[PDB]
């Protein structure tokens, strides 16, 4: 699994549960194609989303559907979405873990990168 | 101004100073179109994007060229860029200030919106 | 001013207005002694708190009561209050901003060095 | 497990390794005695810092040694340390994970509070 996501919630101060996240891939005609995608489980966690012989390198976008998980708990939010935009390379480390801390007018998101 | 942002760098301790800032506004058929762009300022600021005219309701992307900057300090960061994309102006006018803190593998996004 | 507070509501999108702070320097007993306190403006900032004659070298603490903020909005939060804990002037007078931008379950801070 | 540390490091997106923590309860005198402390492991997490028997209701400090950490990589820091200060109480969930994201001049802390 060399690509996990995680969502936190710094209003309740818990893991944001059932959070849409679709990831793409640059293409070549500086297009985003649809890569994987998931729903964030109880811990907040996405997992599994894609495997190490297939992500190659290349820039990749990570989108966090946060404006329904908002609307979902009765809070008007400011963004549309949240986005991690960035490069995979095989020469570093390979294991990625984005994570992101969600409030209404504000985010925070961190990159892990390990081994 | 009905839309400016600030840049600070948390390495340094110091306002980003020059980095590039890219504006678009989702157009009918769903395109991003360019809408303004600018350089911060030795404080970390850019203003004068718009006018309160042409900053009419719509979804805008700010898009803040990290990488560039990081770059030019000798530093590899993680992220291509920082985005933020939001509704605007749907309830009427409103002033913007749009606030990064930036680190090389992590980064802040806070919205103030006043009437 | 050598010393100025600004704190940012993220679950508002909106300066923290009212906001006690307490400033607080290391005495010789290794004691913490009072230094200065306010209140933040409606504009989220505190400036006044002191002097660059009385701002002298040394360790100091600013102490923001977030816990009475939220209570006031009806939120229980996590802190009982943000923490900053520096050292101060040790290499000639400088000027210091302080930003805290807080979540009922989370803080983030930043400092902005200036010569 | 009732208490749980965990530490990151944005500038080199790693964890925090063998960085210093320092836990203290709030004793009756208003003064804070030594609860518990230890070091961060290789994935910047503490955790074995106490058991539920002995994790009462009260107020509890939690000190992080960012300033070592930083001068062990020849990187000059703005803080002297960063404190986490917070009530635990036995109504609500009864598992606090502590989170931290540090940088040279900014951190941002995160509270975790399940079942």
């Amino acid at each position: 699994c060399p690509l996990m996501v995680k969502v936190l919630d710094a209003v309740r101060g818990s893991p944001a549960i059932n959070v849409a996240v679709h990831v793409f891939r640059k293409a070549a005609d500086d297009t985003w194609e649809p890569f994987a995608s998931g729903k964030t489980s109880e811990s907040g966690e996405l997992h599994g989303l894609t495997t190490e012989e297939e992500f190659v390198e290349g820039i990749y976008k990570v989108e966090i559907d946060t404006k329904s998980y908002w609307k979902a708990l009765g809070i008007s939010p400011f963004h549309e979405h949240a986005e991690v935009v960035f490069t995979a390379n095989d020469s570093g480390p390979r294991r990625y873990t984005i994570a992101a801390l969600l409030s209404p007018y504000s985010y925070s998101t961190m990159a892990v990168v390990t081994n």
